[PDB]
């Protein structure tokens, strides 16, 4: 139980252990305000968030304890992990304050640029090095965008969310709901980040929901018979067929000058059929990533325990499974 110490920025109280020194405000929004600290016992530069509220409803509650459960179980080069996570509270009835310490993180993919075609390799490898791995345990990301990738001065890349319009970015089924899903939402995702990357522009900048699909059938072309016979919803249904019918374009005269095997890799990943959409294994294994791809490099999961999601508890049920988990936590290794 290690000493406290107080101390007030932001307009709001934070009480940490004397470990973490040097607190610098680096933003703040709706959901908990973030410092980066000094970590003394590791000579590590780290970065430490203060949950808001975390138990003011049953909402807040059980995503306060679905972002610790999974921040625990991630242990991944390409994924954030959970250095250190503590509470001021000596007692279950006195916990209320949650606090969250990991890598500190400088720029992200949204502020470092148009790139090369050796950067383009690297930095889509290791997202879907990443995506291999949190797939694997059946976690998804949901809103894969250049803001939540991390990407440090050696080019090295982690997922994470720190909570350009999200739309612009979303897979076209789970945007509509007109048609069942998978883990391949991301991979919808991760094709309109490495377009932007060979292009220096956003793919599909959309301004609403309506927009947005018809950008995305400009390039793609209108559903075929195949697909259609498979969309569950009616309205859904009829709106496609009403529309005028776009032809699918030739990647090529659109991706002008870049390099054929990326060209191709695109073509597998922005596909409006969510059961032909490549997967992150088998994209690993694609021609473009022949310089980086190890087959005994690019590890699974252990098996994650999702059933709680499931479940309706109490502000307090949830609470004292946070506190739990809180008292549980063993740090990783140096
Ligand atoms: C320099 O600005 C920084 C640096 C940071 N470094 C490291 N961490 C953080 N933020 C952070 C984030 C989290 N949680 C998650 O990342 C999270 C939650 C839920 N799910 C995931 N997954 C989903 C699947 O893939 C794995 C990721 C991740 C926990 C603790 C911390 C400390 C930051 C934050 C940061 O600045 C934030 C504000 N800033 C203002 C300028 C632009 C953004």
């Amino acid at each position: 139980r290690p000493t406290f110490y107080r101390q007030e920025l932001n307009k709001t109280i934070w009480e940490v252990p004397e470990r973490y020194q040097n607190l610098s405000p680096v933003g703040s929004g709706a959901y908990g305000s973030v410092c980066a600290a000094f970590d003394t016992k590791t000579g590590l530069r780290v970065a430490v968030k203060k949950l808001s509220r975390p138990f003011q409803s049953i909402i807040h509650a059980k995503r306060t304890y679905r972002e610790l459960r999974l921040l625990k179980h991630m242990k991944h080069e390409n994924v954030i992990g959970l250095l250190d996570v503590f509470t001021p509270a000596r007692s279950l009835e006195e916990f209320n304050d949650v606090y969250l310490v990991t890598h500190l993180m400088g720029a992200d993919l949204n502020n470092i640029v148009k790139l090369t075609d050796d950067h383009v390799q690297f930095l889509i490898y290791q997202i879907l090095r990443g995506l291999k791995y949190i797939h694997s345990a059946d976690i998804i990301h949901r809103d894969l965008k250049p803001s939540n990738l991390a990407v440090n001065e050696d080019c090295e890349l982690k997922i994470l969310d720190f909570g350009v319009a999200t739309r612009w970015y979303r897979a076209p089924e789970i945007m509509l709901n007109w048609m069942h899903y998978n883990q391949t939402v991301d991979i919808w995702s991760v094709g309109c980040i490495m377009a932007e990357l060979l292009t220096g522009r956003t793919l599909f900048p959309g301004t609403d929901h309506i927009d947005q699909l018809k950008l995305i059938l400009r390039l793609v072309g209108t559903p075929g018979a195949e697909l259609l016979k498979k969309i569950s919803s009616e309205s859904a249904r009829n709106y496609i067929q009403s529309l005028t019918q776009m032809p699918k374009m030739n990647f090529a005269n659109v991706f002008i000058g870049a390099n054929p095997l990326a060209v191709d890799l695109l073509e597998k990943m922005l596909v409006l059929d969510s059961d032909k959409r490549i997967t992150a294994a088998q994209a690993l294994a694609h021609a473009y990533f022949a310089q980086y791809h190890d087959p005994d490099d690019e590890p699974v999961a252990d098996p994650y325990d999702q059933s709680f999601e499931s479940r309706d508890l109490l502000i307090d049920e949830w609470k004292s499974l946070t506190y739990d988990e809180v008292i549980s936590f063993v740090p990783p290794p140096l």
